[PDB]
């Protein structure tokens, strides 16, 4: 089998992307944030504290003839930015782009943090990291991809995120019309539960490529590109007036600037992030200080190849027995 679904930016900055997902019988369609940095499929629901729902579409398990309470199971997750959610668990039928999994764990939120309440466009998350990170207790549950994998034509999914435009998540096949040149594959460590890999270096603008190993994760659920302080300083030094602001929480730059591109290495291949992809706009409405899309990872403990980086590529998440990642230009 295969599936194919369009993913759409939630706002004019590409802060996140939402993909429609059918849950239950008859189908209830929710728009979920596909997150290769976590491993829980959780939704706003009829059980979510009413004051914490503000415009989201909710899953109502009592209206689904295929929903079953997973007795005794609870979940609770905290994300790298400090957001969080928790609740109980149903199993139900879940379909993405025509690909159907029966018996998928659908984690129903009883509580969500304010950041989620405020994102009226995000009805929940669909985790696509390794199932070892799933938070369901006392019986850990499998991700949608792990449940689907044996049925897929090939044990892969691909992320093709758009810049200020829709893109595509495919399951079970590699659309050879969706990228240019060849796909370069690179090794993955699953020891931390992430799609963790090692970039071979970077360049700033038209500058020379610096060969240096940068270990990090491919994370569709993170907006920005978080890299070591040395790398990020070298980038922003090329932008007149750019500075790290403790009060704002990262590098800012004059909105009048034209930003240089940033290149990262995948083996001997190179992915170029255009400068415009690194502009996240005014820090507050009407400000002439703009927020940078490349930020330091120093306070995080891991480097994160988030949407800023991934949207410049066609990305293969290869879930074969030994997983690997593939990157192509597009
Ligand atoms: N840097 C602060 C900030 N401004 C907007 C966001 C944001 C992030 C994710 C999301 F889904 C929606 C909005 N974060
Ligand atoms: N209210 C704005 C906002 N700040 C962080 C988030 C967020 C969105 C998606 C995600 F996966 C994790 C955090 N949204």
């Amino acid at each position: 089998s295969t599936g194919s679904a369009t993913t759409t930016p939630i706002d004019s900055l590409d802060d996140a992307y939402i993909t429609p997902v059918q849950i239950g019988t008859p189908a209830q369609t929710l728009n979920l944030d596909f997150d290769t940095g976590s491993s829980d499929l959780w939704v706003f629901s009829s059980e979510t504290t009413a004051s914490e729902v503000d415009g989201q579409t909710i899953y109502t398990p009592s209206k689904s003839t295929t929903a079953k309470l997973l007795s005794g199971a609870t979940w609770s997750i905290s994300y790298g930015d400090g957001s969080s959610s928790s609740g109980d668990v149903y199993t139900d039928t879940v379909s993405v782009g025509g690909l159907t999994v029966t018996g998928q764990a659908v984690e129903s939120a009883k509580k969500v943090s304010s950041s989620f309440t405020e994102d009226s466009t995000i009805d929940g998350l669909l985790g696509l990291a390794f199932s070892t990170l799933n938070t369901v207790s006392p019986t850990q549950q499998k991700t949608f991809f792990d449940n689907a994998k044996a049925s897929l034509d090939s044990p892969v999914f691909t992320a093709d995120l758009g810049y200020h435009a829709p893109g595509t998540y495919n399951f079970g096949f590699i659309d050879t019309t969706a990228y240019t040149g060849s796909i370069t594959y690179t090794a993955v460590s699953t020891k931390q539960g992430f799609w963790e890999w090692t970039s071979t270096g970077y360049a700033v603008g038209s500058g020379t490529f610096k060969s240096t190993s940068i270990d990090g994760i491919a994370d569709t659920g993170t907006t920005l590109l978080y890299l070591p302080a040395t790398v990020v300083s070298a980038y922003w030094a090329q932008v007149s007036g750019a500075k790290s602001s403790s009060s704002v929480g990262g590098y800012v730059f004059p909105c009048s600037a034209t930003l240089p591109s940033f290149t990262f290495g995948v083996g001997s291949a190179r992915i170029v992030i255009p400068g415009d992809y690194i502009d996240f706009g005014p820090i507050s409405t009407g400000s002439s200080s703009c927020f940078g899309g490349i930020q330091s990872s120093a306070g995080i403990g891991i480097n994160i190849f988030g949407d800023v980086a991934l949207k410049a590529a066609f990305v293969v998440f290869n879930g074969a027995t030994t997983p690997t990642l593939g990157f192509a230009s597009k």
